[PDB]
């Protein structure tokens, strides 16, 4: 599918070198300092959607999180399936499991409003077709009360970065 | 003052180079753009910023603006302070004027839905617009004093939201081609 929206969110200082490649390929390579959330997507977001990405590089050399993210709001929630990550695997209050796309996924909430997580149990290999088959997600979260909101915002395949340094190479339909 | 934020937001096809630079510094290069925000800011706007720029090259060919550009929440609102642009000077309800830093700007009101994507939800939010009456000159130290801009929208009825979020000096583009060099401080 024809991503049709890229995001560049970069906070604070050091070095974020986002590259807004053609189609659904894109690339960053960092050395920070702050945060930063970089990823090509969708518009509107749908709890229907499969995402298809391939990650041609996935380098973190500390925290970093190679994860589907997006939001609602009506209420305003953000969400994330993460499936790699560097130093540090992302976690919170535990609600459950889903087994999806070839993996099972640790279920957690973060806090003021919610996050929503779907965390690899282990890093999923990259370098090949993956795909993120949102629904089971979206479905497996209501089981445990969490529920998403009612007015869609963007859905993207997004490299995150915490004060680290790295490189991803990340292609999305 | 330091700048803590980058933002681009690029929306439908067309090339958009946008490029994060040291310091307060960024630049965009576009060509048959749909829709593009890039800016350098702040992540918690304020009313009471004063925001400084050099813009070493605005070349738009074509829809482009150059604009202090942020939200509020409670109310939602997006809100404008535009310098220049291309072709296209924007506009909106007219409201009345402000003079702040060596110009006059017209205020305007304009509406957006809030819920394109909900059939049968038709409910909107207001965005706030300074647009200068002529171009500012580029090329040397320009200052946004925002609060005048703030002020001046409140005695017109127009309040902004209790909960900021980012502000950003911003190139925006539409359905067409350009080049801008900002640096903000």
């Amino acid at each position: 599918a024809s991503t049709d929206y890229w995001q560049n969110w970069t906070f604070g200082g050091g070095i974020v070198n986002a590259v807004n490649g053609s189609g659904g390929n894109y690339s960053v390579n960092w050395s920070n300092t702050g945060n930063f959330v970089v990823g090509k997507g969708w518009t509107t977001g749908s709890p229907f959607r499969t995402i298809n990405y391939n990650a041609g590089v996935w380098a973190p050399n500390g925290n970093g999180y190679l994860t589907l993210y997006g939001w609602t709001r009506s209420p305003l929630i953000e969400y994330y399936v993460v499936d790699s990550w560097g130093t540090y695997r992302p976690t919170g209050t535990y609600k459950g499991t889903v087994k999806s796309d070839g993996g099972t996924y640790d279920i957690y909430t973060t806090t003021t409003f919610t996050q929503y997580w779907s965390v690899r149990q282990s890093k999923r290999p990259t370098g090949s077709n993956a795909t993120i088959t949102f629904s089971n997600h979206v479905n497996a979260w209501k089981s445990h009360g969490m529920n998403l909101g009612s007015n869609w915002a963007y859905q993207v395949m997004a490299t995150e970065g915490y004060q680290s340094s790295g490189s991803s190479n990340v292609t999305v339909w």
